[PDB]
């Protein structure tokens, strides 16, 4: 925390291929729900925000090597990831969906409906992790969701598997695609920090709980707590 | 109203400062509390100064009707009876009556019925007063200010005080010779009171409230999921 203030910025790592959380706008800028969160934390620390955009699967390792301060990148909290990083309070709820081409009679509803099919995923995601559990699925793994979608649009893969909110945003810009399934999991997004940075995490959870407090709730707290 | 409040340069808010923690007098002689803060937000959002008028609780409605004040923000319960003569904002707090007694007696009433044959102190014109007055066998003694209602209990001249849960807690908190002996005996909601004709002021107040109840998180969600 003191070190972040010396440096004069909070260094946040994300992969900007995940609207509406992180993504590239028409002018070339990284924007989204997570970008806003990150600005808030920075401002509340009295420092500037510095964003680095990288491969999603590389986020944890570069947190662990001190190349970034924190991960804000639509990252699902998982028992597995908890082995190596710490998570803030949850800040969003989503789950996996299956995206396919519109001009197709293909409409899978379950993971099992993908046995025999070629499914595109972002490497290291919970999408990746679930489909990897079924041996019948030909899993095709990409760094960026941008390429997973090109692969589906051209018909070389039969589906993309990815988080519901982001699936909706990609389908809105790609009328050739449709979400064929219901939500297949219960996932929550968290902000990741190194386990040793316990002050940073406390502060971040505290920014998170304030955000969810109306000025009414804050006023109640003032007089009743 | 609005244009008229703006023209004078100050909002006149009526309250009774004997009701912690919505409004009361602190260590340094100032009137403070949840309601005072809320009053400040209304004033600021109108672009005017804030003027608190302390007075007898039961005097507030007359005072609003004779135009000595623009609004009441004073822990006032929204009731059908009061709606005959004034208008209320949307509710902004939930509370109900409780019974407060002396810790070193042996009397622990749980319902209003338990107050039958006892001497009960209330603030005149409050929903507390209104409720105990329904019971023929309750001996009711009425006071302008809550502080005197409590002085009557602490002196052994009354067996109980009846008042709103939250304020009851705040009083007992600094009067360890007292205790709340009942659960919550009614279901009440506080509103801001304003003259029926001042519908522009009522509309505005409601949209300050609506908005004080809105979280940055929710705003952010609307921003990215429109
Ligand atoms: N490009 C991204 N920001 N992807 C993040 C979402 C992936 C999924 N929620 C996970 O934690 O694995
Ligand atoms: N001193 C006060 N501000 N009293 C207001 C509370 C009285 C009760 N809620 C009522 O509306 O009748």
């Amino acid at each position: 925390i003191d070190e972040i203030k010396s440096r004069g910025y909070l260094l946040v790592g994300l992969s900007a291929d995940f609207p509406p959380f992180e993504f590239v706008d028409e002018n070339g800028n990284i924007v989204g729900f997570d970008v806003d969160l990150a600005k808030e934390i920075a401002r509340r620390l009295g420092v500037e925000l510095k964003i680095v955009d990288m491969t999603f699967d590389g986020l944890i390792p570069s947190l662990l090597t001190k190349k970034i301060d924190v991960i804000i990148s639509g990252m699902t909290i998982t028992e597995e990831r908890k082995k190596v990083v710490a998570f803030s309070d949850p800040y969003f709820d989503a789950g996996q969906v299956i995206v396919v081409r519109k001009d197709s009679d293909f409409r899978p509803k379950t993971y099992e409906d993908l046995v025999g099919k070629t499914v595109a995923v972002q490497i290291g995601t919970t999408g990746d992790i679930e489909v990897s559990k079924y041996d019948g699925i030909k899993v095709v793994r990409f760094d960026k969701f941008t390429d997973a979608f090109l692969e589906l649009k051209r018909g070389r893969a039969d589906a993309v598997v990815l988080d519901s909110a982001t699936a909706r945003a990609f389908v809105a810009k790609n009328p050739d695609l449709v979400i064929s399934s219901g939500v297949l999991s219960s996932e929550q997004y968290g902000i990741a920090v190194r386990k040793e940075d316990t002050d940073l995490l406390e502060f971040i959870n505290s920014v998170l709980r304030e955000l969810k407090k109306s000025p009414y709730d804050v006023l109640i707290e003032k007089w009743f707590s």
